[PDB]
């Protein structure tokens, strides 16, 4: 519902700490692992798998077993310059290319 953040400067510095987005999920009882979240940048909002990016402030939920983090991070929020700084161009096109393909 607000525009994803595409500025080198991340929308919740709070959040900016591998450490303080892995405090954020507490017992964690869903099928995708939260390291592999925080990794990817996102922190916990506590209801359900709901996860919100500390850079772009972009927000994902209902996580299937097949889903994985980086791939929904560039899926849905492209833009985010955070997502870039670790992936890089090439990852990031070959994630867009295979969704846009996957649809067929
Ligand atoms: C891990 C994947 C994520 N999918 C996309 C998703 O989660 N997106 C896409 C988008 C950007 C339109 C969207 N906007 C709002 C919410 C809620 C929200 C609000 C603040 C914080 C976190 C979550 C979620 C969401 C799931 C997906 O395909 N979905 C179909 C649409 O409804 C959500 C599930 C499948 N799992
Ligand atoms: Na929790
Ligand atoms: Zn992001």
């Amino acid at each position: 519902m607000n525009f994803p953040n595409s500025t080198n400067l991340p929308r919740n510095p709070s959040m900016a700490d591998y450490e303080a987005r892995i405090f954020t999920f507490g017992t964690w009882i869903y099928s995708v692992n939260k390291e592999q979240l925080a990794r990817a940048g996102f922190y916990a909002l506590g209801e359900g798998d709901k996860v919100k990016c500390f850079h772009c402030g972009g927000g994902l939920t209902d996580w299937k077993p097949s889903e994985d983090p980086w791939e929904q991070h560039a899926k849905w929020y492209p833009g985010c310059k955070y997502l870039l700084e670790q992936k890089g161009q090439e990852y990031i096109n070959n994630i867009h290319l295979t969704h846009s393909l996957e649809e067929c």
